[PDB]
């Protein structure tokens, strides 16, 4: 599979969102579906970013918690995890 590399930023994130009572269940089911380059069910919305963001992906693990990802050379990078808010409103 491919190596998870979580990026400080990401770290960050979870834990803030652990102390709010996020579950990571879904979220590392997720990140192995990913590990193994298959395709995420429909639910999550798994797609490319544009602009600023782009090598990245997005898909949506609850309606405010966005993952922000991308695979390169035999990585999967984790970059951001939380709200649209947080990640793309500088909030």
């Amino acid at each position: 599979m491919l190596k998870l590399n979580l990026k400080k930023s990401f770290q960050k994130d979870f834990d803030k969102l652990l102390l709010n009572g996020f579950d990571d269940s879904v979220l590392n089911e997720v990140i192995l579906t990913l590990r193994k380059k298959e395709p995420l069910d429909p639910q999550f919305q798994d797609h490319a970013l544009k602009g600023k963001w782009k090598p990245f992906r997005e898909c949506h693990i609850k309606p405010d918690v966005l993952l922000v990802y991308l695979v390169k050379d035999d990585e999967l990078i984790l970059l951001r995890l939380g709200s649209h808010s947080e990640l793309f409103l500088e909030g």
